[PDB]
């Protein structure tokens, strides 16, 4: 083939950002197999932010295009539904295009409390693109977890996941700096997969929860209730941590869980990461793909050639 499970693609960091995209249709025509944005549920108001730093307001290239047309002739700074019209609108005008993954970083983590938890997320989601995301419904099938039915069956094909969107979610830097004990992004979500399938309604969910920060073993033996355990697929941490000697890494790609390396210009000996040779950033590619790499991320959107690359994993 491949499948979703057993290639390794590139990705671009913070792609809502007007300095590396002057539009998201930019970030979307760019090539790249994995685009991410910075989400904030806990700013005052209504919607969700797409913002690197604090937000006022938002701060980013998302125009809330209403259709094709539209693409690259509105005003910029749109919240997360604005990137999801935008989303939808190149969607409907580039039938078959390769499946892209939306990585999530929740900033803040959710805001159930305020009418922006899980359930309205999912539901957000299924309005803006339906039929296109493929989600952890759609993988887990009639199998009881998600991983159950990757490790038994693996993802689809490349090809069959053409006119797709997949989501990952990972907690946020603001989350993590949190001197309470709110529940990270992490446990709310896989927690909600959980509930959702208990009651016979895992369809309605649109992402996948990673497991973010490189670890050995068996990452998910961090959350102390088994039961979330499952529930995990996606692991994102950072590529030369991946590269160290510490983490075996091939059994991710043995599971068929799709792994994130993220700052995969730092793994040494390091590289720009922004602007470094064409020849630089392919050699990086083919060794997080040697090394299980599902996603190798960096800053290359000066390099579309690179960031269009999709390689065999694990050699
Ligand atoms: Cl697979």
């Amino acid at each position: 083939a491949t499948t979703y499970g057993t290639s390794t693609s590139v990705g671009v960091h913070n792609a809502y950002e007007k300095e590396k995209y002057r539009y998201f249709a930019d970030a979307l025509d760019s090539g790249a197999a994995l685009l991410e944005l910075d989400l904030w549920s806990n700013a005052l108001g209504r919607s969700w932010r797409v913002s690197h730093s604090n937000p006022l307001g938002n701060n980013s290239n998302c125009e809330g295009a209403a259709n094709a047309s539209e693409l690259r002739t509105k005003s910029r700074d749109q919240d997360f539904a604005g990137c999801l019209s935008d989303m939808r609108a190149w969607h409907d005008a580039h039938p078959g295009h390769r499946p892209i993954l939306l990585k999530i970083e929740m900033k803040d983590g959710f805001n159930a409390k305020g009418g922006r938890g899980p359930a309205e997320f999912d539901a957000l989601i299924r309005q803006k693109l339906g039929d296109a995301v493929y989600g952890p419904g759609d993988l887990t099938g009639g199998h009881a977890t998600a991983d159950e039915a990757v490790r038994a069956g693996g993802w689809p094909s490349r090809a069959d996941l053409a006119g797709k969107f997949l989501f990952e979610l990972i907690p946020g830097t603001v989350e993590e700096k949190n001197p309470f004990d709110k529940l990270w992004t992490d446990v709310e979500y896989a927690g909600h997969l959980k509930d959702l399938a208990a009651q016979g309604k895992l369809a309605q969910s649109t992402a996948f929860p990673a497991v973010h920060g490189a670890a050995p073993g068996d990452p998910r033996e961090r959350y102390a209730d088994p039961a979330l355990r499952p529930w995990f697929v996606v692991f994102d941490g950072d590529a030369a941590t991946y590269l160290n000697g510490s983490i075996d890494t091939s059994w991710y790609d043995t599971r068929h869980y799709l792994l994130i390396m993220t700052d995969a210009h730092n793994v040494p000996p390091v590289i720009d990461g922004t602007h470094p040779t064409e020849a630089e950033a392919l050699a990086r590619v083919r060794q997080l793909a040697a090394a299980h790499a599902s996603f190798a991320t960096a800053d290359w959107y000066p390099l579309p050639s690179v960031l269009k690359t999709v390689v065999p994993r694990g050699a």
